[PDB]
């Protein structure tokens, strides 16, 4: 009900919230960090409204430094899971 | 002179080259994909509809990434 309320705002005040999907850590499939399962629908909501915008400039340049930040944590994701150091 | 005098029906014209000052195996036709890739990469840069852009940009991609492909059927010496 509450997330009805925040993702259906009417643009009345500058401040605004954007809810993410519910997550369920039971149906999560198991060995997945859940700062994975964050990022990967996180994604989808910038993906998306990097689809929808209409200035071309604007747009090549958000996903040239959107995307660029994708990388650098792939980077560092070995480091959350290892059994050893090296 | 010629070349110049067109720049000021449209006609666009490639940069002026010739065979003389370019690599002994180099096919003129990669030489011509190239130099006709350069302009349309600056086209693209100079639109201002996000989905024009998006769109033709594959589109032109898909075909250009096509002839790649069949590049191997100039420089071969034997059918394979």
């Amino acid at each position: 009900s509450v997330v009805k309320s925040l993702n259906s705002d009417q643009d009345d005040v500058k401040v605004n919230i954007k809810c993410l999907p519910t997550i369920d850590p039971t149906k999560l499939p198991r060995h997945e960090p859940i700062l994975v399962t964050v990022t990967a629908r996180l994604n989808k909501m910038v993906s998306d409204k990097l689809k929808g915008y209409w200035a071309s400039n604007d747009y090549r340049k958000q996903k040239e430094q959107w995307q660029n930040h994708l990388a650098q944590l792939q980077r560092g994701l070995h480091l959350l899971t290892d059994k050893e150091y090296k």
